[PDB]
């Protein structure tokens, strides 16, 4: 899988906090879904982070033993899908 659902985030965390954590492991995020949007609803105490490479999700997962820590909150990580297999990317 290349998606990393980050459950148990705080309200206060940002898209940019996560950019920091990804880059500390030396992993690009392809995309980040954490607050900001309003519309789709990314502002709940989770993220839906996606990687360019299926291995890279597993990289960030296992290199943190399947738990991160952002603004002190203990965050869990879960594959919410294998990959986005929609035929559209603007729907």
């Amino acid at each position: 899988s290349n998606i990393v659902m980050l459950r148990m985030l705080p309200q206060a965390a940002t898209e940019d906090d996560i950019r920091g954590q990804l880059q500390s492991h030396g992993v690009q995020a392809r995309e980040v879904r954490l607050m900001r949007n309003k519309s789709s609803g990314q502002s709940r105490g989770f993220a839906f982070v996606e990687f360019s490479h299926l291995q890279d999700a597993t990289r960030w997962m296992e290199a943190n033993q399947h738990s991160l820590n952002i603004l002190g909150q203990k965050v869990s990580m879960h594959y919410s899908d294998p990959k986005p297999k929609i035929n559209e990317d603007w729907l």
